[PDB]
C-alpha cells in the first residue's frame, strides 16, 4: 500500500500519541476479526509519534508504553483499540458493501412464516433506521439487526435437512455440483450405482436447491424433507 493511499490509525496511550500508516481495507478486515497479512497492511513498518510530520517513535518509548518493540504487535493494538481514520468516501463505500452482504445473508438464511427478496429486506432496514457497523462482520451483527426488524418484518432463521437420491445415470453431473452448493452430509454410493445424501441448507436456499436438482438430474432426483431446524 502506497503512503499516498494509506490512512492513519491512531491510539493515545500513557499521555502520548501513536500512529501507523495502513491500508484502510485491510485495517477494516482486522477490526472485523479476519486474518490479515501484516506485510500488506502496513504502508511503512514503524510506529510514529506524528505520521504526517514523519516523527518516528523510539524503540525505548515503544518498550515502555507497549511493553514491546514489535511493530506488527503494536500496530494490531492501535488498530483494534484506537481509531482508523478512513476517508468519508471509504466509509461510504464500506457501508454500501456491508449493507449488501447483510441483505444477502438475511434473504438467503431466513424465511417468512418463504424467503423475502432483497428489496423487501432493503426497505425494512430503512423503515426501522437500522444502524450498520462497517467494522463488524455480518455474522456478528445480524441478530441485533434482525431483532430490530422484528416489529415491521417478521423474520425467522431456519435450516432444512433434505434427503436426496440421485439415479445412477446422473451421479456424474450431479454429485460434484451438490458439493459446490454446500451442505452435503451422510453421502453414500448405492448398490445399483445410485447415490444418496442429506443436504443441510438455509431454508431460504430451498428453491435454489430444487432448481439445481432439476437441472443436474433432469427431474430424476428424489427428495424428501426430513426436518426444519430453527
Amino acid at each position: 500500500v502506497s503512503l499516498d493511499k494509506a490512512v492513519i490509525a491512531r491510539l493515545r496511550k500513557g499521555g502520548e500519541e501513536f500512529e501507523v500508516l495502513v491500508d484502510p481495507y485491510l485495517a477494516r478486515d482486522l477490526k472485523e476479526g479476519k486474518e490479515v497479512n501484516f506485510e500488506d497492511l502496513l504502508a511503512a513498518e514503524e510506529v510514529f509519534k506524528d505520521a504526517k510530520k514523519g516523527e518516528r517513535a523510539s524503540v525505548d518509548e515503544l518498550r515502555k508504553i507497549f511493553g514491546t518493540d514489535d511493530v506488527f504487535e503494536i500496530a494490531r493494538k492501535i488498530i483494534l483499540e484506537g481509531e482508523v481514520q478512513i476517508t468519508a468516501e471509504q466509509r461510504r463505500e464500506m457501508l454500501e458493501a456491508k449493507r449488501k452482504q447483510i441483505i444477502n445473508f438475511i434473504s438467503r438464511n431466513t424465511i417468512d412464516p418463504a424467503p423475502h427478496p432483497p428489496s423487501r429486506i432493503e426497505r425494512a432496514l430503512e423503515e426501522a433506521k437500522v444502524h450498520i457497523d462497517i467494522f463488524k462482520s455480518v455474522e456478528a451483527q445480524v441478530k441485533d439487526i434482525v431483532k430490530a426488524l422484528k416489529p415491521i418484518l417478521p423474520l425467522k432463521f431456519e435450516e432444512m435437512e433434505i434427503a436426496i437420491k440421485i439415479p445412477p445415470e446422473h451421479t456424474g453431473r450431479a454429485i460434484s455440483a451438490l458439493y459446490n452448493f454446500g451442505g452435503v452430509t451422510r453421502e453414500e454410493w448405492q448398490r445399483d450405482g445410485s447415490w444418496i445424501c442429506v443436504m443441510r441448507i438455509p431454508s431460504g436456499m430451498y428453491g435454489d436447491l430444487m432448481d439445481l436438482l432439476g437441472k443436474v438430474a433432469k427431474g430424476e432426483a428424489l427428495t424428501k424433507v426430513l426436518r426444519r431446524i430453527g
